[PDB]
């Protein structure tokens, strides 16, 4: 068919947002592609995730948040995304429209936990509003926060990739594009690595943009500084 | 209705598993009593949680796994429970029945990660068996899990909780009683935590068992070895 004999091995560390909802597409695609490619997906939290690729267990990192620390790896920015909020039809915000962040920091709230990115622009975007959100649930899937909120528990506050009307139906969905600053998905790998050419090949399924001439450019320079300098003219996905 | 007016607060830190199959019913009914109790939930490593409670932001701690290592908090068994086989219907083992632990080797695995005891009670199930397992994944959520068994990356190894036909119907369910021993389920807490009557409450929903004489007489005895010596004559529920 359409395959290639490449042998080799391809150790993902990733999330479980990315591994539930933006790898799933990609990772059946590959397989399909590379059979004599030994896939391994590890998850998964930014702390490990960023340690099992710097040394050394992981080719390649998939992840929002904090990857640096490690200044090791190179980062390459695959898209952008923000979070929606959830809530039950009975509940107020599903009957107001628009709603602002200081409406939003009455209820108690279902998001992310500390450490996820899922968090990280959400705990300084009540700082910057000079609020205290009442967080009452905090897990790293988006189908337990989903789960609670069904229960009457409180807010959900998730990803926009992580809530869909086929899948929840009972859930009202609003979209949090002003409220939340979007959040960044970054792959992440060492300089050392040498880059397969399926490595390439997944890397350009999973961010169209990064092209192999455009990864080998980013890889060559000095800091991931250049790289995210080099980035800010292009309109990356937003998912 | 049937309410209580107890005020107070109750701070969990469980993980996935126990978030997603295992509370979601206490949750509910415990809300529905004590209204004027702020619930918090929060997930979720056997490793933080077990930090979360010792020293001291939890009250409880709901898991499996390693909780000790923490000698501080009082343990009571809640639950036995052992993990399911999950395939697609061309995968050979959906055709052959009963299967053996050195057929199951076979395969490329996808189950859970290491610190969680859907895998500790996995890496000595072939160490003992002189075996080497092929891990092609691992993850938290068995959702997750189930995902990419369907992409026909491996074979999945979840808790027989995780797996519900209604809610898994194209997955073919193996049950491997016989393979793997059981893991226990259990809940921590200090012994300087005053323990509230609503707290006997949640413990009465998530562990039958577990009335109030009998958590006093497991917290007020030396060791948690004791406890566990004062239920090996007792049946556990096996979820
Ligand atoms: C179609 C698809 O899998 N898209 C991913 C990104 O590739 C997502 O984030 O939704
Ligand atoms: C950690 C996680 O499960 N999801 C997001 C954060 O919300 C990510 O870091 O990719
Ligand atoms: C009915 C229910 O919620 N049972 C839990 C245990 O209470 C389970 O483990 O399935
Ligand atoms: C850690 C997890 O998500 N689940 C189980 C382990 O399989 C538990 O420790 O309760």
């Amino acid at each position: 068919e359409h395959t290639w004999p490449d042998k080799g091995s391809l150790y993902i560390a990733t999330t479980h947002t990315q591994a539930r909802y933006a790898l799933p597409g990609v990772i059946k695609g590959f397989i399909e592609r590379y059979p004599r490619v030994s896939l391994h997906m590890h998850q998964g939290s930014p702390t490990q995730i960023a340690e099992a690729v710097s040394k050394g267990n992981a080719d390649f990192a998939i992840a929002t948040e904090a990857l640096h620390l490690y200044d090791d790896l190179v980062m390459l920015p695959c898209y952008h995304w923000n979070r929606s909020i959830v809530v039950t039809p009975d509940h107020p915000l599903a009957a107001t429209s628009s709603v602002t962040i200081e409406a939003l920091a009455q209820y108690p709230l279902v998001t992310y936990t500390f450490g996820f990115t899922g968090r990280s622009e959400l705990d300084t975007a009540f700082n910057r509003a000079g609020l205290t959100p009442r967080i009452v649930f905090t897990a790293t899937d988006a189908d337990v926060i989903k789960t609670y909120v069904r229960l009457g528990l409180g807010v959900g506050v998730i990803a926009s990739m992580a809530v869909d009307p086929l899948a929840d139906p009972d859930l009202v969905r609003i979209d949090a594009h002003d409220i939340f600053s979007h959040s960044t998905t970054k792959i992440g790998f060492r300089r050392s690595t040498f880059l397969r050419s399926y490595m390439y090949d997944f890397i350009q399924r999973f961010a169209p943009h990064l092209t192999r001439d455009v990864v080998d450019t980013a890889v060559a320079l000095r800091s991931n500084e250049e790289i995210e300098a080099m980035f800010q003219d292009i309109k990356l996905p937003e998912k």
